[PDB]
């Protein structure tokens, strides 16, 4: 649990700062299909959500698990959105961990 | 949905803010049960996912409902910990609006 | 003091949800200017920094009138922005509003 | 500029973490002079503004040295104010740290 834990909050942090630098970088200064409404939406929402989620386990909340699985689907979609787009691999690196550690706590409750 | 989106929005923003205040504030300087540590806990997580749900609803993400099932979840949690202390009736009020408002946009999903 | 705090708690609430709303709605979905790097960028700091104005009033800091002189400064800036965008007159008027109240309370310190 | 900027995201993020961590787990837990009033706003407070300027700083603001500034003050306060409790050292440490670097990014203004 300890080193489960430790992995599923570095990985929310390492996405949630992917996405918001990306969006508000990358995808802003490329215009086009980069800042399409839903493409950058979900940018945001993804670093929210992640964002959220650390918050919680970084607070030790015990409805961890029920965040973090909001926050897997995010991820997913957001990782599928940006494979779309170039430059942006590792954006759906980061996405694809992320889901991949939030289903892993959510599967706890 | 223009109507349920705005009532949702403003139980989830009044929520966070009453949530906030009063931890921060009335329970900090009551002590004793008030600054237990899971009710603390609840009482930030319930004033962070508030406010999570809030952002995705401003932002016109198609998570919300997903993100405010959670949030409604918190919220009944928060208000039943509120049901032990004194002067917390406020509180007690905002979570058990937010939480149906909430379970509202979650059953849009 | 009671009637300022207040005051100014709604005007940075007020504005925060402006902000983030017509980001990542009106402007997201007219493109062109309303997407320039710039400017979206300071419509979501400018989101950013009243939230956490508004977070640090609801807590009782003694930091809020810091806080708020830095959150007036970007009010004003994202005030002028917007006044070069079509559809955004909601958006200068909640920012020169919030910049006014957050400058008042900037001054007690 | 290159590298000081992600010294100061580094610090502001680790420095977020380590307060909200400790205040809501170690701090709570341990009751006493741990979850008094002021020292607990604090201990938010400065999770808060470091969470801000890595915010601003990740979004390519180009407000974040006025941020900084704020919130390198903030950090100062929070390391006092941590040096009166035990187990504390890490926060002392971190606080140190960032509002070093966060004088930094201000000075650049």
């Amino acid at each position: 649990t300890d080193q489960n834990l430790q992995a599923c909050i570095d990985a929310c942090n390492h996405c949630y700062r992917t996405c918001l630098r990306m969006a508000m970088n990358h995808c802003l200064e490329a215009g086009g299909k980069h800042v399409e409404a839903d493409h950058l939406r979900l940018m945001m929402n993804c670093a929210e959500i992640c964002q959220t989620s650390l918050n919680f386990m970084l607070s030790g909340s015990r409805f961890s698990p029920k965040v973090c699985g909001v926050c897997a689907e995010i991820c997913d979609a957001c990782a599928k959105s940006c494979e779309q787009l170039d430059g942006m691999e590792e954006c759906v690196q980061t996405c694809r961990q992320c889901a991949e550690h939030c289903r892993k706590m959510a599967a706890l409750e």
